[PDB]
């Protein structure tokens, strides 16, 4: 991870860190640790003594809701009791001792023990002793490089045991459990939903060992969540600076609450939002969404939003405010500049005045690598730039509309303050919903509330603009789209239901469902906007001493009372965990016994398998609308 030789001719040295030389507090009650870090003698591995060594502070801070931050500047930057200990972490007192009989192999060298009990009983402790002889260590509790002088690629270690489970970072769209992945903490452009190139990067995991970690950095990361080592959770920063918050809690919930605490809360999103989105890319003329508009109306298609993509302007994907010939209604901005924020602020201001109610804030995973900006160097903008990007469209919007709503693709730590975020540029396949499925998944997991995807997936397969969705497809999006936080239908081609008879009546359906749910989605909401909690959940969030539970990433609870397990197939078949309580189906009330699998299950086209807990008492509008 620590990477490192090209051919090996780079100037480049590793600097491992040492029993402390000292320790005190504080002075704000946060105690200090000086370890001393030593240089490495060019890999792989020994003590460079030609070199002094280098000593830095490791300041730990306690905070009144059981999180431990670590911090080292390093340059640059800026036993424990609890009066009341309440102990919160040990340092080593070493002497390692010991037997003797050899001989072949020398005494390793000194390492930075430190364990860290933010609520007194958890457990999670530096990876002090990754090594196996001396000249071969996979991991390192603290550490940082040099190049050519520079210094960089601070990392810091946890310890794992076997059976930890990870999850989180983000809109990560692998399974439920990340127990073998090292993560580039970058966000970047997808291109689907189902390999590693990730919409949105969070430098937070969850474990089963139920804490939490946040590393607040917003320079290119690598995240080795078990991944390289076996026994290590491994965090890489470029920027040579640690700050890492180490949060506990009894529920899952808990944690991802203390997160939100730390990095912001969702505000709750309009009741409008809550309604079904259509939309395409792309439409163009204004009669060519009327004659859409007026019929889904005069058809009965519950419908609340129509969305306008890469072709309002003169040319298509050539934005530019401006709006086209259809009458009545190269470089990146800098969001740095306090003041082409307030430009930027003023594009969207004209837009907004008209009488739109949402912005689109797309890409924002990139920008000009190779250009100067007025503040942070570019190799730290990169990532912070969603939060920065997606705060002004929402802070403008809120300020003409009243409502804090932004239609956003990439997204960092920070970005769950501002709602909402969908799931990319799926493939129209099972594939994608699945893929797109575990994406929010880990990003309910990572301090969001609100989440979408666009139905039924993006594009379609082979051809992106000219192949068929399939009907098959659509209906069990449809399906999955509506007991989701938010429903849009979107992508390469014709989107509106009568383009797919003999599944539209059904559609319609099934509109009207979403509606007869808005209320209780909201209550839900309300709730969630205030805590820990997403309207997509993982079993975990609930289920967490269930071992199978952190193997699911095909089911999921929709709000507190609804348990989601979708259809994902052609075959119209599947298996369905319920896990430990009396369930009711939710559309044919079928009083179901309790935590086990339903096999081979027959799902007929028009139904989902949903689930209500047996009791509950779930809102709904009894009208039409």
């Amino acid at each position: 991870l620590f990477d490192f030789d090209t051919e090996l001719l780079r100037d480049e040295s590793l600097w491992k860190a040492c029993k402390p030389t000292a320790v005190y507090e504080k002075d704000g009650d946060i105690c200090v640790t000086v370890p001393f870090q030593k240089q490495l003698l060019a890999n792989d591995m020994v003590a460079d003594t030609a070199v002094p060594r280098e000593e830095y502070t490791l300041i730990i801070r306690q905070y009144n809701i059981g999180i431990t931050r670590l911090f080292l500047g390093f340059g640059e930057y800026e036993i424990l009791f609890t009066q009341d200990g309440t102990k919160r972490a040990v340092i080593n007192v070493e002497e390692p001792a010991l037997d003797r009989w050899s001989e072949l192999l020398p005494d390793p060298q000194e390492t930075l023990d430190i364990t860290l009990y933010p609520d007194g009983k958890r457990e999670i402790r530096l990876a002090a002793y990754d090594h196996f002889s001396p000249p071969r260590y996979d991991g390192l509790p603290i550490a940082f490089c040099k190049r050519t002088g520079k210094k960089e690629r601070a990392t810091l270690s946890f310890e794992s045991r076997p059976d930890e489970c990870f999850a989180g970072t983000g809109e990560r769209f692998f399974k439920m459990d990340l127990s073998g992945q090292t993560l580039f903490l970058k966000n970047q452009d997808g291109q689907g939903v189902n390999n590693r190139r990730t919409y949105k990067n969070i430098p937070f995991y969850l474990s089963s060992r139920m804490y939490g970690t946040f590393y607040h950095t917003c320079a290119h990361s690598k995240l080795s969540l078990a991944g390289h080592s076996t026994r290590s959770v491994q965090f890489l920063s470029d920027q040579a600076m640690l700050d890492a918050f180490v949060i506990a809690g009894d529920t899952m919930e808990e944690i991802l609450r203390g997160y939100r605490d730390l990095t912001g809360y969702p505000s709750m999103p309009p009741l409008w939002s809550f309604g079904v989105w259509m939309s395409r890319m792309t439409y163009f003329s204004a009669d060519e969404v009327n004659e859409i508009c007026d019929r889904m109306r005069a058809e009965h298609y519950p419908c609340d939003v129509i969305h306008l993509d890469t072709g309002w302007f003169r040319t298509d994907w050539l934005c530019e405010w401006k709006f086209n010939e259809e009458r009545f209604p190269a470089g990146t901005i800098d969001f740095t500049y306090p003041k082409a924020t307030e430009w930027y602020k003023g594009l969207l201001k004209q837009l907004l005045d008209m009488g739109v109610t949402c912005i689109k804030t797309d890409f924002g995973e990139n920008i000009h690598m190779d250009a100067v900006y007025k503040g942070m160097k570019p190799e730290l903008l990169n990532n912070l730039y969603a939060l920065l990007y997606q705060k002004a469209a929402y802070e403008i919007t809120k300020e003409v509309t009243g409502d804090g709503i932004v239609w956003a693709r990439a997204a960092w730590a920070g970005c769950q303050r501002y709602p909402l975020h969908w799931g990319g540029d799926s493939c129209s396949s099972w594939d994608g919903m699945a893929g797109s499925l575990k994406g929010g998944l880990h990003f309910g997991l990572s301090g969001f509330a609100f989440w979408s995807h666009d139905v039924p997936g993006f594009h379609t397969l082979p051809n992106f603009m000219n192949s068929i969705v399939a009907e098959d497809v659509y209906m069990r999006w449809t399906q999955f789209g509506v007991f989701t936080s938010h429903i849009r239908y979107h992508g390469t081609n014709k989107r509106e239901p009568w383009h797919y008879p003999a599944i539209a009546p059904l559609v319609k359906k099934w509109w009207k469902l979403r509606y007869s749910l808005i209320p209780y989605i909201i209550e839900q909401s309300k709730l969630a906007v205030e805590s820990g909690w997403p309207l997509l959940q993982a079993l975990i969030l609930h289920h967490p001493e269930d071992k199978l539970c952190w193997h699911i990433d095909d089911e999921y609870y929709f709000g507190n009372d609804f348990l989601v397990a979708p259809v994902m197939n052609s075959e119209n078949r599947r298996d369905i965990y319920l896990p430990e309580g009396q369930w009711v189906n939710f559309f044919t009330g079928e009083r179901l016994q309790g935590g086990r699998w339903l096999k081979e299950v027959y799902v007929p086209l028009e139904e989902m398998p949903v689930y209500v807990r047996e009791n509950a008492v779930i809102p709904i509008y009894p009208e039409e609308v």
